[PDB]
C-alpha cells in the first residue's frame, strides 16, 4: 500500500528549456569527471587541454589577446590557466621585442609532447563515452548545440570572440 | 591573391566526439554567462540556484548526504556551495537532535522567496535563449543528452547518485 503525500512536488516538473539546461550541466559534469581521471597521469584539466589545443592550432605561439579571442572562456580565466601552465613548464612567456608591455606565449617542447599523448587518449575517451548514440544522433546533436551557441554567445560576447572554426569528417 | 601556408592546420579538424565535447562546453559557458548576468540582482550563481531548486524539491529541508545524492555535483562542491549559502542567510544548519554529528540543512524564508523570484526569471531566460530551436529539436536534444548522461555518469558515480527524476510537459 503506497504511502500518501510523499510523491514529487511541483518543482520536479520543469519547462523543457530548463530541463535542457539541467541536461547540459549534467553531461558536462559527467564527461569531465571521467575524462579528467583518465588524463591524470598527464596532470591536465579540461581547460588546460583546451588551451594546449588552441595554441597548437595557432602554431604553438600566440599572444594572450589572440588566444582569448579564439576560445570561449573569459579572458581572466584564460590568463589564470595560462599562468598555472607557465608554472607547470608548459608555456614560456616572453616580452615582445617591439611592443613594450606585450607578452608572447609559446608552448614548450614538453607541452607539445604532452599534447601528442593527451590528444590520442582524449579521442579514445570521447569515443567510448559517446558509443551509445548513433552517427546520425551525433551529427544532429552538433547541429542543435551549434544553433544554441550561435544564438546565445552574442548575448554577452559582442565581437569579442572569433571562435576557432573546428571541422569534423 | 590568397597568401600561402597560412590556412588551418590539422588540429582544427576533430573527431566528431571531440567536437561534441567542444560544443557542450561552449553552450554551457555561453548560456551560464548570459543567465548569471540576468540573475545578478538576486546574487545567484547557477550552482546556488540548482541547490535552492533541489532543496525545494525536498520540501525545503534535508541533510548534506541526501542533497548530494540527488544532484550531479561532487559532494565537496555541494558542501562549499551550501556553506556560501549559509553565509548569505539562505540556508540554516542545525544539529540533528538524535544523531551526534549529523547536520540538517533548511532553506530560510528569504531563500524560498528568492527562489520564487529566480525561478520565474530563469524560465523566461531559458525560453528566450532556446527560441532558435524547435519543439522537436528540444525534445530530441533532451533524449540524446539523457542517453549520454546515462552512459557516462556510472563511469565515475557507482550507486552514489539517485538524481532527481525531473519531468517536463
Ligand atoms: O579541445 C578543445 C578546444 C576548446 C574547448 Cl572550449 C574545449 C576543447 Cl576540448
Ligand atoms: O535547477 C537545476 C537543478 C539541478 C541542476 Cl544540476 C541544474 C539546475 Cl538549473
Amino acid at each position: 500500500l503506497e504511502v500518501l503525500f510523499q510523491g514529487p512536488n511541483e518543482f520536479e516538473t520543469l519547462e523543457l528549456e530548463h530541463l535542457l539546461w539541467v541536461n547540459i550541466t549534467q553531461v558536462k559534469h559527467s564527461i569531465e569527471r571521467a575524462w579528467t581521471r583518465e588524463l591524470k597521469s598527464l596532470n591536465l584539466s579540461t581547460e588546460k587541454f583546451a588551451i594546449l589545443h588552441e595554441l597548437m592550432c595557432l602554431g604553438g605561439e600566440s599572444t594572450p589577446h589572440t588566444l582569448a579571442r579564439r576560445i570561449v572562456f573569459e579572458p581572466h580565466s584564460v590568463s589564470a590557466i595560462v599562468s598555472r601552465m607557465e608554472k607547470d613548464g608548459l608555456i614560456i612567456k616572453t616580452k615582445d621585442l617591439d611592443k613594450k608591455h606585450m607578452v608572447r606565449i609559446k608552448l614548450s617542447e614538453k607541452a607539445i609532447d604532452t599534447f601528442y599523448q593527451a590528444l590520442e587518449i582524449s579521442n579514445r575517451v570521447y569515443k567510448q563515452m559517446m558509443a551509445s548514440i548513433t552517427r546520425e544522433e551525433k551529427v544532429e546533436l552538433s547541429k542543435t548545440l551549434t544553433k544554441l551557441r550561435n544564438h546565445t554567445l552574442p548575448l554577452t560576447h559582442k565581437h569579442t570572440k572569433t571562435l576557432t572554426p573546428f571541422k569534423y569528417i
